């Protein structure tokens, strides 16, 4: 509801102590809500309290109502001064005691955004999709030489310390991405991480609606309209359900490629389970259209339905081309090659 | 039954304090009848007085009973010397000496009956969406570009006064729509928008009625006929007894478009509960046809009847345009192509994009949640 | 209804106070009448009274109601005894006063009717579209290099009166296209302008309508025909009530490309709402055609039928011009060549480079963000 | 560098015309319709960089990101086949066995473009019918 903000003098002590304790593992429940509001500070914004102020991420969540307040901290020697509610921070500040508050390793925020930013695609997914992307971004980003982590924080024991922190605190996760597709004039390489992660990110746990959105959604202008096998009623009133929770859908806006990281009403008024042949209609549209979705998510009732989406597709590609190539401006004998050449390509 | 024409000069100081009284808010069941009376005289006839005595339509109104009588009055400086009541003239004065008696405005005779003109076509609907189309006739006439009001004008209460006002005359409406479709108009501004308002005013709260006649009675070379759902009995005594409310209709001659707000016999045998099979049905013709109305509701009973026939009427659209094929003169080149231009037609396809029509989408609905709030 | 007509001399002291009127931006709807009517009697009908008085369009415009008396006037210091008015007479002379009485420009009678002509072609479109094709034309008669005009004339709120000073006359419009098409004109750099503005004025926002006779009536030698989708009954009440609307439009002689602006009966019947079929059925034809028109949309229930008939048009381009053939005097070189430049006419490839292709749509690109920004 | 891929796409499928680039005939085919359109959206982002588009993988601004072969994954076994169709040895198969049957023909029928192309072209050029039936023979001999 209510989110306190802090002002310090030094960014870059208190900041890297933060990850410092992060470092060291510690949990937080409203603690690092502030705290990583002050990583952006330092990186996205040097600081800068009012360009912190008049950004409109900070518009967009008070637009839902989530507002805040400034602390001014200027004895900034420790953590322990950023907890003025305690509510269950009793515990919080004996780990703060825990951890040294005095005995610093090499960090920057946006050395640990970026490395925040590597758990955003997967998180929502599952740990193992976690395990194996994030690793290979550990590789991708190391196969480029973009930008080098230490090893302590390639642990998977220190991946769990950010897995379970991004899916708490998701106030943070729409900072990375107004900095990511919004404001992108940037050259960091920590930044460049972010920004491409930004394009890893979009649509996931979407994606097989993002695939219906391919496919289905046929625009016009009195709204978008069926697909071809939509027009059938078999899934009528699937599709007329599905028209009503898309409508619901964009009211949201922009950040529709992360909306199962926003989780609002419309990510649990879309699952596949409610649509359960049109992904299955999608998914063999996806590679008769050669989109190549990861994954089968549904019974083998379906696989049926699953296969021939792939064949007539297939039948429209045939029946497409082959009327519409005749007006096009060509030699006919031209044309009988590229009757054979789309019949050879698909032997 | 019979109202006073009064006999009278320097009309432009009449009109100003007529304006002085509406822009005030008093309302006149009696003596506003005939002050409306003389902005037809000063601004539409002119002044001139043997123009409005000559008028057919007048011939019209008095041939049915509305007649007038000549009062000379030569004290203008108020309207006070011009009421037709002596019973309750007294409470009129009493209303017209509160409001000021020497004033002058911006506006003519001309610019408030076209100002009135605005709540002719949505007369029988209501309160707010006549007034609501008022609003949007404001920034059309904007995109217009033509004759602008004051915002006195743009008042609520103002203009509540004057739905109220063209609801009790008769006689303000026949005329303001006499002088639309019979003179030729638009050669003044405030004409124009009654020319336009005439024309928004055609069959005002009758489309139900205007398109029967238009889809169940078949438009032939030797008159009107039998629609294929109207050679049925199924609906047969509405559709007679329809002909005998049209028989009804069409005696008036050409105020049948006025008619609903013309009271007159025929409108009260003209209703959809009347008619309650026909009224979907050249709905279902005309959503067929693309002609469709909108805010328009079904019979509960009555759902039947759309759907089908829709699809039927389409089916006479498949029949009878191919039929129109070997009927008339042309050859298997023109047929062949226009029977696949009746396909073209047929539009059984949309092919969009993938990635776009994401942000498409995601545009279209930010632009229908913009459209909406 | 009737307007009067000043008989004065000394005409040139006239016109520049009249320009001396709306440089200072006065607005009327009740002096600037008869005041712009002596512009055409200066400039175009050079102080000829009788000329102005014989003018079989005058005896259009009064054989309609539009009619002219005779003013002698003597008094030239000023336009303030030349004021038909004595109701809202004395704020004309409030608002004539507070502008200089004593003041002539470098500019005439034919500037200004000129500089007015550039209002007329887009005169539904709009405030803006209308003005920014002004400034195309402010730039595009520099390229002709003809009569170029004061700054003070390239001020915003100067030409916003002018676009609602010829809203509201419709007499102005009248006589200023009359003088385009009737008498020859280009002989005077003021009247080539207008002689511009009325050859770009023939059908404005009336393309939708004008392309319709020429391409759903099929020009031969014996008159004008059905074309193709014209012989379906698909459409069939659309296009008799067009023809019937045609048959109203077509009775005014030569000024239907200008009852869009002249507001008559003919055109509330033309309307693209009320035939949304045949719109896009042109629209079809002469993109097919080549001839087609921008910034048109299509009805939404209507996409359908453009797209097919587009190519069933282009079948027909198919059809047609390949029965034209056999059809004429030729042989079977001839022949067998022009249906090889029937499909010459068909490029369905361009052959290109790579490598400067990559510089190409490099500097296409940068060509296209110059002409965007 | 590493635009390579699209550069070659570039190479073949834009066809300059005044109204922007256009099609290659097999990208008039309606298959790659929502490829091609998006990869002229793309491309209208692209030069708004500008000239340095030959660097763009390593200015790497937005459209290097709304530029990969797997946005594209049939273009590029399209382009690939007609750059040794047209011999231009692009380094590197960088698709799927999916697309290697696109990849095969697309070799095969642009070698027919060129078979088609030049026995209508030469007949129109100054030489001798005899030294025609040469470069008849010639441009058979040199594919074999």
């Amino acid at each position: 509801r209510v989110i306190p903000v802090y002002q310090v003098n030094n960014l870059e002590e208190i900041c890297q102590l933060i990850i410092q304790a992060f470092e060291a593992g510690v949990d937080f429940q409203e603690s690092a809500d502030s705290f990583l509001l002050m990583l952006c500070l330092h990186h996205a914004y040097q600081g800068d309290y009012k360009l912190f102020l008049e950004s409109g991420a900070v518009k967009y969540l008070e637009g839902h109502g989530f507002r805040f307040e400034v602390k001014k901290r200027d004895g900034v020697k420790r953590l322990e001064e950023l907890l003025p509610a305690v509510s269950s921070g009793k515990n919080i500040k004996r780990t703060l005691a825990a951890m040294p508050e005095e005995e610093t390793t090499e960090a920057n925020a946006g050395q640990f955004l970026s490395f925040a930013s590597l758990f955003l695609p997967k998180l929502v997914v599952g740990e193992k999709a976690c395990l194996e992307k994030v690793q290979r971004q550990i590789q991708v980003h190391a196969e480029q030489g973009l930008i080098q982590y230490p090893t302590a924080w390639q642990s998977v024991g220190h991946m769990m310390v950010i897995f379970r922190l991004m899916r708490t605190n998701f106030l943070i996760k729409f900072l990375l991405i107004h900095q990511g597709m919004h404001m992108v004039a940037g050259h960091d390489a920590n930044d460049a991480v972010i920004s491409n992660s930004v394009a890893q990110a979009r649509f996931s746990g979407l994606l097989i609606v993002k695939t219906v959105l391919d496919h289905i959604l046929q625009k016009t202008e009195r709204g978008v309209r069926l697909h071809p096998l939509a027009r059938t009623a078999k899934v009528k009133n699937e599709v007329n359900s599905f028209k009503a929770a898309l409508s619901s859908l964009a009211k949201h806006g922009e950040y529709a490629p992360f909306a199962r990281l926003l989780n609002l009403s419309g990510v649990n008024n879309l699952e596949h389970g409610l649509f359960p042949q049109l992904s299955a209609i999608a998914l063999g549209v996806a590679t008769a259209h050669g989109s190549t979705l990861a994954g089968v998510n549904v019974g083998e009732q379906y696989q049926q339905l699953r296969e021939a989406a792939t064949e007539a597709e297939k039948q429209l590609q045939q029946y497409a081309e082959s009327r519409e190539l005749d007006h096009l401006g060509l030699d006919d004998q031209e044309k009988k090659i590229l009757m054979n050449f789309h019949q050879k390509k698909n032997e």
